[PDB]
């Protein structure tokens, strides 16, 4: 740690606080997260910093000294979440959504095709700077209920089968997260704001219908499926976010779809006719 100096506390991440260091040597700017050590959890990190992607997060160094456990990141200067609240009033650009649901993907199907899962994104672990490129971060770090500060974890962007109890879930986590962020950021609000697991799983349910074995055949059998669960109607993605296009829903549906096998994968999703006219904006920060 010498050899980095704290400059602000970026925030409390999930796995630990998070700083802006500069390194007393290189000058380098970077992020210093301090993970709150197993071999098990080292090597599967070593793993991490050879992921490399022009939209993920690069992991610049691996720190196992004193018994503890840092992890140094390449800097960008804000979250997506801030960006999306600063934009509130007036709402992002459908060219600078369209790019930065392009640009996830391309990270998603990269991770993916080396069979590695986010498993918790949201928009504050998706990162963004001024040339208008956005990056995912915290990724493979999940391979807890509440932060090291008690703050809870955000149950918005779980996929379904997560809260059902699935315990081998697959690439579709990451899908159906990215779909909730997607129609977050043509609404301008949450579409799944759960405050519990099953308030998370009723509000889904209420929205894209509870879900049976004739749309998901597999689901009256998984861990927490109840038979009790209230029957809900599904209802139609015109209402739910307009006034995205029909290319825009036909999207955002196939990436909500209940079944994690028939939910698109991020490479098929990348060929879909709505980034036929995809573009690089640049964003107004
Ligand atoms: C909650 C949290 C804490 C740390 C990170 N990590 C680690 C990784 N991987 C970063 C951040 C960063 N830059 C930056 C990130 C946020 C930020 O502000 C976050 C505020 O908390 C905004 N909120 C209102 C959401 C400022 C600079 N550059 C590289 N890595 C992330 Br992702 C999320």
């Amino acid at each position: 740690m010498e050899n980095f100096q704290k400059v602000e506390k970026i925030g409390e991440g999930t796995y630990g606080v998070v700083y802006k260091a500069r390194n007393k040597l290189t000058g380098e700017v970077v992020a210093l997260k301090k993970i709150r050590v197993p071999s098990t959890a080292i090597r599967e990190i070593s793993l991490l910093k050879e992921l490399n992607h022009p939209n993920i997060v690069k992991l610049l160094d691996v720190i196992h000294t004193e018994n503890k456990l840092y992890l140094v990141f390449e800097f960008l200067h804000q979250d997506l979440k801030k960006f999306m609240d600063a934009s509130a009033l007036t709402g992002i650009p459908l060219p600078l959504i369209k790019s930065y649901l392009f640009q996830l993907l391309q990270g998603l199907a990269f991770c993916h095709s080396h069979r590695v899962l986010h498993r918790d994104l949201k928009p504050q672990n998706l990162l963004i700077n001024t040339e208008g490129a956005i990056k995912l971060a915290d990724f493979g770090l999940a391979r807890p209920v509440r932060t090291y500060t008690h703050e809870v974890v955000t149950l918005w962007y779980r996929a379904p089968e997560i809260l059902l109890g699935c315990k081998y879930y697959s690439t579709a986590v990451d899908i159906w997260s990215l779909g909730c962020i997607f129609a977050e950021m043509v609404t301008r609000r949450a579409l799944f704001p759960g405050d519990s697991e099953i308030d998370q799983l009723f509000r889904i349910f209420r929205t894209l219908g509870t879900p049976d074995e004739v749309v998901w055949p597999g689901v009256t059998s998984m861990p927490d499926y109840k038979p009790s669960f209230p029957k809900w109607a599904r209802q139609d993605f015109s209402k739910v976010v307009p006034p995205l296009d029909e290319d825009g829903r036909s999207l955002l549906s196939q990436m909500l779809h209940y079944d994690p096998n028939k939910r698109i994968s991020a490479k098929a999703a990348l060929a879909h006719p709505f980034f036929q006219d995809v573009t690089k904006p640049v964003p107004h920060l």
